[PDB]
């Protein structure tokens, strides 16, 4: 069996991006898997890196370090409980899928949140152990983008560069630096200006995709598969 | 010289490294006689949150909500939360609008990537068609001084995390360029928690001193090649 955390991001359930969580959640539910849904703009999950995130007393209440605090937080249980639900799940996961529309060529303020507060030292990464040895490896991860711009806009000589060019700190810098396989990104291309179909073979692809996502290989994330030929 | 600038900072610490470099900027601004306004992010317990309470008339679509319409419309009848109409108010006086943070998972903090999401709205910072060389904010400098843990030899082509121009591409082309600001250089003051001491006042005065020509600068040329090269 498998289990899959989606984190998701969008605030209307009508949307293209609830639909494409919609449909991962009935087909990985079909297929027996477990799942788990982190819905963010409805749980008004706290995007701000503060000392809010640590309980009782800090490790230097002179001058506030984020990463160290949170680190000897995580070591000593002392983690606000939202941050540490969400590391639950994260643990517990074999696949973890964003469900996001890019907002300036990156995830919305709400999932960078997510990654800044959840992934913390002692949790996601540590001396040693990124990269290839970061502390999530043995897990997939996945990231479901929708874009307003077309798939041409997205070329390395089109307006916005090719879309691994913002991947890279997504995908490299965040996924693969706390040990994760990625895998091949779903780039949902300007879902608002395709019709009623090609949303639906788009909806239907991504379905699709996730009947074999456990037979997938993941993409090599080097500078080279991003910025090479 | 008769010019305005925005810092927009994100640091929780005021004696932090950031916060030296925050205020050796106001330092070196109001002496040369410029108007320095500072959004101190955390202290103003920013909302990051793209959410529709960010509009407060009625939605365009109250059946299907759709942020980048609704604050659109809202930005045009005037009825945005007045938090980001502060904001850009700030923006839209400044002549230099300096972004002063740590870098967190190769971008911003998530309370300056919500700054960027609410303030820079279509309308204001953009418009279809009007964007990039085109941007609303054309005319207008910004320039990333971005900290990092990382040494300059780790953010190097052959280095484990990539050239630093790599992270630079979504803030600087995909946002401030989009909004049609010129982009100054980035300052990147790297891996101040492991340098000496003696370092870190280096790359502070290092900062202080490029500041006072800072109105002489040419800005990149902010493309695929600046970023990624050949
Ligand atoms: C702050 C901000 C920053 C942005 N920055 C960028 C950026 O850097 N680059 C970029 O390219 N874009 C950017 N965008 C645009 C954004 O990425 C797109 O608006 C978004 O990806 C569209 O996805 P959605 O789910 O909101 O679309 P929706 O409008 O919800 O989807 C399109 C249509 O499909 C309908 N639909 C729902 N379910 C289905 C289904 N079952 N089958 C078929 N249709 C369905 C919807 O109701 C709607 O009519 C930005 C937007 C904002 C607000
Ligand atoms: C969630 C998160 C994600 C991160 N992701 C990344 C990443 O992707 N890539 C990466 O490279 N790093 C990353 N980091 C590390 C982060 O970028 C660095 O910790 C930050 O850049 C250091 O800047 P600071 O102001 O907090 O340093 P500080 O810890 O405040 O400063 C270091 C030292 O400089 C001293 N100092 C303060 N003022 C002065 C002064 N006037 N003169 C001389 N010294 C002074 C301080 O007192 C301190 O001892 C991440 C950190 C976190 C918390
Ligand atoms: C640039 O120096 C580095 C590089 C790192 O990873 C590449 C670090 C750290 C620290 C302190 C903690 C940590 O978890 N990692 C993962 C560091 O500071 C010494
Ligand atoms: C801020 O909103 C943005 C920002 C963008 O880029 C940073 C966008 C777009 C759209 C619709 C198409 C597009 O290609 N780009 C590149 C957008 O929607 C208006
Ligand atoms: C999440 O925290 C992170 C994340 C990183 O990269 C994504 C870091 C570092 C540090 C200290 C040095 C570094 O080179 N990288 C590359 C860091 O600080 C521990
Ligand atoms: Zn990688
Ligand atoms: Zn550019």
């Amino acid at each position: 069996g498998k289990k899959v955390l989606i984190v998701y991001a969008h605030q209307e359930p009508k949307s293209f991006n609830g639909s494409l969580k919609n449909v991962a959640v009935d087909e990985l539910s079909r297929q027996g898997c477990t799942v788990t849904v982190s819905d963010l703009y409805a749980m008004n999950f706290e995007p701000r890196a503060t000392d809010k995130d640590i309980t009782g007393t800090l490790s230097n209440p002179e001058v506030f370090n984020y990463g160290v605090e949170t680190h000897e937080a995580y070591k000593q249980r002392s983690l606000a409980s939202d941050i540490t639900d969400e590391q639950k799940k994260v643990r517990e996961a074999d696949l973890v899928i964003f469900q996001f529309p890019l907002y300036w060529f990156s995830v919305p303020a709400i999932l960078k949140g997510w990654m800044d507060r959840v992934l913390c030292q002692g949790f996601a990464f540590d001396i040693p152990g990124f990269y290839d040895s970061g502390l999530l490896q043995g897990k997939l991860a996945l990231l479901s983008v929708t874009t307003g711009g077309t798939a041409e806009m997205y070329t390395k000589t089109g307006v916005n560069g090719d879309s691994r060019y913002f991947l890279w700190p997504l995908q490299h810098g965040t996924l693969h630096f706390c040990g994760f396989k990625v895998l091949a990104p779903q780039i949902s291309f300007a879902p608002e200006i395709a019709s009623e179909e090609e949303r639906k073979g788009m909806v239907a692809a991504w379905s699709q995709r996730l009947q074999t996502i456990w037979k997938e290989e993941p993409i090599p994330c080097t500078a080279h598969w991003h910025f090479g030929q």
